[PDB]
C-alpha cells in the first residue's frame, strides 16, 4: 500500500501511503534480487533502506532528502567492510570499488551523456591510470591527486587534456621538433575551451573541447587569421592525431 517514487541510479522506492504511530514512513525498494527496507521521517521517498543478501552480504541505499542523490553501498556480511559504492546525482554516476583495507581502488564516472572516466589501480597518493570513453573513441592517460591527464601523441607532438577534480578542462600542447618550419605550439582560451595551434607563426587550427564532451577541429585560412569552413566533430582517435600532424 504505497506511492512509488523514481530515483537517480535506475532505482525505485515505495513509500507507505501513510505514517506509523511514531509518525514514520515505511520504505521498500528492490535492488538486483534484494528487497531493502527502512523507515523515514519524511513522506517523499528519502531515507535509508537496508537489506541482507542470501549470502549475508549487507546492502544499504540512502536517498537524499530532496531525492536528488542516491548512494548504494554493498558491504561484506559484517556490514562494515565496504565492497562497492554507487552514488548518482545531477545526471552522473560514480561507481567505486574498495580494497580489503577500505580504500578506493577503482572508480567509474558516467556522465549524463554516457561518456565515462575510468580510473584503475588508484594508489594511496591519489595516482592511477585513467581512460576517457567518448562517443566513438577512447583517450588514455594518468590520474594524480590534482588532475586527470589524457594524452595523445603524434610524431614529436604531445597533446594533454587535463581535467581538474571539479571537472574543469584545460589543454596544452608540446612539440619536441627543433625545426621552426614545422614545430607546433598552442595557446589555450578557457572562455571558449579552445586550443589554437600555430606552426611557423601562423595559426593552423582550433581544437574545441566542448562542455558536451566532444572535440571539434577547425582549420584556418592560408592567411592564419580567418577560420575557414566550419568545425568538424571528431569521431575517431585517428582524427585527433591528424590534427596534430
Amino acid at each position: 500500500n504505497s506511492v512509488s517514487v523514481d530515483l537517480p541510479g535506475s532505482m525505485k522506492v515505495l513509500v507507505s501511503k501513510s505514517s506509523n504511530a511514531d509518525g514514520k514512513y515505511d520504505l521498500i525498494a528492490t535492488v538486483d534480487a534484494l528487497e531493502l527496507s527502512g523507515t523515514s521521517d519524511k513522506n517523499n521517498g528519502s531515507g535509508v533502506l537496508e537489506g541482507v543478501k542470501a549470502d549475508a552480504s549487507k546492502v544499504k541505499l540512502t536517498i537524499s532528502d530532496d531525492l536528488g542523490q542516491t548512494t548504494l553501498e554493498v558491504f561484506k556480511s559484517d556490514g562494515s567492510t565496504l565492497v562497492s559504492k554507487k552514488v548518482t546525482s545531477n545526471g552522473s554516476s560514480t561507481e567505486e570499488k574498495f580494497n580489503e583495507k577500505g580504500e578506493v581502488s577503482e572508480k567509474i564516472i558516467t556522465r549524463a551523456d554516457g561518456t565515462r572516466l575510468e580510473y584503475t589501480g588508484i594508489k594511496s597518493d591519489g595516482s592511477g591510470k585513467a581512460k576517457e570513453v567518448l562517443k566513438g573513441y577512447v583517450l588514455e592517460g594518468t590520474l594524480t591527486a590534482e588532475k586527470t591527464t589524457l594524452v595523445v601523441k603524434e610524431g614529436t607532438v604531445t597533446l594533454s587534456k587535463n581535467i581538474s577534480k571539479s571537472g574543469e578542462v584545460s589543454v596544452e600542447l608540446n612539440d619536441t621538433d627543433s625545426s621552426a618550419a614545422t614545430k607546433k605550439t598552442a595557446a589555450w582560451n578557457s572562455g571558449t575551451s579552445t586550443l589554437t595551434i600555430t606552426v611557423n607563426s601562423k595559426k593552423t587550427k582550433d581544437l574545441v573541447f566542448t562542455s558536451s564532451n566532444t572535440i571539434t577541429v577547425q582549420q584556418y585560412d592560408s592567411n592564419g587569421t580567418s577560420l575557414e569552413g566550419s568545425a568538424v566533430e571528431i569521431t575517431k582517435l585517428d582524427e585527433i592525431k591528424n590534427a596534430l600532424k
